[PDB]
């Protein structure tokens, strides 16, 4: 069946790991501690088709990762995550996108912009601002909470559909 290589990127603390674990966790382990970069597998049916998702949870740009360029080459679609209470993380999206362009040599790489931590009242990035940004790149914008689980499935499955539509 169809395998998708997905990569989760973004600034430190935005919830890259929390999102990934929320999607892929089977709850055998009650609380799972993800301190390192790692890969995780999830089998899912999307629009009638059984997909195997291979999901790479990455470190922020400021962290050293030897395989960084290679996993961006491998990656077929990217969740570009910022937190709605962290303006710097939203501003850093430009840099994550540029890194993906640098490696893959394309302006048309499948991506979804994800405003995480939407359960929090203390918002500093308005949804309209992020919609405008996503529209300028021709990518979807999805808000999520890794805590309440709102939007998590939508974010990842939307990314899969972007990859499929890119073909
Ligand atoms: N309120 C709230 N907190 C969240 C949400 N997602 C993650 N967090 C919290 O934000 C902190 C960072 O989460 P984490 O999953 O480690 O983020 P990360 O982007 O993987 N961090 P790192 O870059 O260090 O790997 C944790 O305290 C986590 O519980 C969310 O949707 N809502
Ligand atoms: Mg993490
Ligand atoms: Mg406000």
């Amino acid at each position: 069946m169809t395998e998708y290589k997905l990569v989760v990127v973004g600034a430190g603390g935005v919830g890259k790991s929390a999102l990934t674990i929320q999607l892929i966790q089977n709850h055998f382990v009650d609380e799972y501690d993800p301190t390192i970069e790692d890969s995780y597998r999830k089998q899912v049916v999307i629009d009638g088709e059984t997909c195997l998702l291979d999901i790479l949870d990455t470190a922020a740009q400021e962290e050293y990762s030897a395989m960084r360029d290679q996993y961006m080459r491998t990656g077929e679609g990217f969740l570009c995550v910022f937190a709605i209470n962290n303006t710097k993380s939203f501003e850093d999206i430009h840099q994550y996108r540029e890194q993906i362009k640098r490696v893959k040599d394309s302006d048309d790489v499948p991506m979804v912009l994800v405003g995480n931590k939407c359960d929090l009242a203390a918002r500093t990035v308005e949804s309209r601002q992020a919609q405008d940004l996503a529209r300028s790149y021709g990518i979807p914008y999805i808000e999520t909470s890794a805590k309440t689980r709102q939007g998590v499935e939508d974010a990842f499955y939307t990314l899969v559909r972007e990859i499929r539509q890119h073909k």
